[PDB]
């Protein structure tokens, strides 16, 4: 159908549920290109798509690895319509542990995927939206890009980076009639975390005993935050559709109002210490 | 002298003036290791140091390239005292132009220096401060890390990343008695900008005519913002000393109160659109 939507990172979580929520839409107005780093993992996407009854042709899958600009351009070339009306930059990776225990590859990967990957997506797809004078870009955001979290130093570094990247682009884009919005998400049940790490044996080798202990405490605490605040990817998908529907989309959309008070205490105390003291008390006690 | 201070990026600007402001301090309590990417450029540092009368031994220069962990560890090994009381992460690069005109090397460099470089500094020097139960880390910040600026997409991406990185570390660090603060700076007369770019011929080749035109407009506008708001590096150095003096340093220190209203409109309108509309009007008219 008429609105062409291209989504990154659709093998699971937000991306997967958003592709099927769009392709199974009552109005049948979306033509979805669900992109995945590795096409062989598309099984779960179709199982969900078939549970929602997506009309043949409403959903097509492509291989798109955000670390490779040749993969990104190849995917763009497979959009048969020759246009993308809604570009959703969703692919992302986590990175957890003491800063000193993180290796150079892991740090570099996180920045390459979460930041440079988005830049690649935007360089390949913004030109044509500017030429056409229209387009929507939706970026999966995180409360981790709005407030720092202990033992997520590089991950927060990467999520804050998208905030800077998208805000800077948004200031330029108004006059071109291209809208950019971030969908700010808290914890989401998606297996994002399941790969965020483990291996206490190796970690203890890379840091001191006190840091290690504080790490275990952070891990106990995020086990409760996840049970307390994870949302399901279906709920998050609805926030994207809210954004793609608005005639004049705002820069930010929040999927929960839950972390706002905490967010407000970084501003109402500009020195930023109130936040630091409050987050240390919530995490470590 | 007694407080050992190690500073990155001292061939010019903030780093240069901060090293000499500390080594020429009346109390003569600072022993400064002024680090530079390339030792052969140390001329300007000494000229200023000799204009301020720094006692022999108050200032030592080392080579330290933040993109190389071997250079970073080698520099740490030359601290004869075996300790660093104040670590100042100042090295940084700019990147300007239409997002689509930026090459992969340039983007990668900016992130490698501004973000990963700080991570390298922190991995090499935090362990010993945690072991000792004391230390101050001061990071040169930017209003560009707090609000997005058109045509500085990757630069803002990198400066926001430091915000995330330092806030996340700050939450962990309290209990270790190690303080981390960011020194938020606006435009500074330092030649940072002088290398931020030019070459309209090559740029026009990489983007569309409308974007190009908007770029020229941004360039006219930053010529006035720089004359209107640049501060001198001596003024910025005093803010670092304010931070290193406080018995309980806050996470953020601002060198000007000038951009706060703008900063406040990103929060008081959480959708973040008020800011986007206001920044577009200030830059493009
Ligand atoms: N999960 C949370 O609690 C949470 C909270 C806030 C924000 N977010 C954000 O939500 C987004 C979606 O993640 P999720 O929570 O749904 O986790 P997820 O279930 O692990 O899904 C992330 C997707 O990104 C893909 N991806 C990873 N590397 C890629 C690459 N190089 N090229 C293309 N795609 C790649 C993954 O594919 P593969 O499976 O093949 O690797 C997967 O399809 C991320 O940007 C993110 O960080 C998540
Ligand atoms: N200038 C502004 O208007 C402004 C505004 C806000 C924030 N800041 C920030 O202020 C900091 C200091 O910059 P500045 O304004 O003083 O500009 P600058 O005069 O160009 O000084 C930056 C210094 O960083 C060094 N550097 C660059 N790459 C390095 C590397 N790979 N390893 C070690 N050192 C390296 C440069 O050395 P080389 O000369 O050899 O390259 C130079 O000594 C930066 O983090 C920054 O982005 C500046
Ligand atoms: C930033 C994340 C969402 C917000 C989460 C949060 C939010 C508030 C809080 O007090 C603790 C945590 C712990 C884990 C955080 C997450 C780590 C991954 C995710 O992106
Ligand atoms: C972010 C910077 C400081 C703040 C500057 C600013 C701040 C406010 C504003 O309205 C325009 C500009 C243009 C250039 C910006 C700068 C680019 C380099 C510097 O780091």
């Amino acid at each position: 159908a008429r609105t062409v939507v291209l989504i990154t990172g659709c093998s699971s979580g937000i991306g997967l549920h958003l592709a099927v929520r769009l392709a199974s839409d009552p109005s049948q107005s979306f033509k979805v290109y669900a992109t995945l780093r590795d096409l062989k993992t598309q099984g779960r996407l179709w199982e969900a798509a078939r549970a929602l009854a997506c009309p043949p042709g409403s959903l097509e899958t492509l291989q798109l690895d955000v670390r490779d600009s040749k993969s990104v351009a190849a995917a763009r070339e497979r959009v048969t319509e020759g246009r993308v009306d809604v570009l959703v930059c969703n692919a992302g990776l986590g990175l957890l542990g003491p800063l000193e225990a993180l290796g150079e590859d892991a740090v570099a990967s996180v920045l390459d995927v979460n930041v440079v990957g988005t830049v690649r997506m935007l360089q390949a797809f913004l030109p044509d939206m500017k030429r056409r004078g229209s387009g929507r870009v939706l970026v999966t955001g995180s409360v981790g890009g709005l407030m720092g979290l202990p033992f997520n130093d590089v991950y927060c570094a990467s999520k804050f980076a998208l905030e800077g990247l998208c805000e800077s682009l948004a200031v330029l884009l108004l006059p071109f009639g291209v809208h950019l919005s971030l969908i700010e998400c808290g914890p989401v049940h998606t297996a994002f975390m399941e790969k965020v790490l483990g291996s206490p044996e190796e970690v203890l080798d890379r840091t001191d005993i006190h840091t290690f202990h504080r790490f275990y405490q952070y891990l106990a605490h995020s086990k409760q935050v996840f049970r307390e605040a994870a949302q399901n990817p279906e709920e998050v998908a609805e926030v994207f559709l809210t954004a793609l529907r608005a005639p004049k989309p705002t820069l930010r959309y929040f999927t929960t109002e839950r972390f706002l008070p905490l967010l407000r205490m970084r501003l109402d105390d500009p020195s930023g210490s109130n936040y630091v003291t409050a987050m240390h008390r919530e995490v470590f006690g």
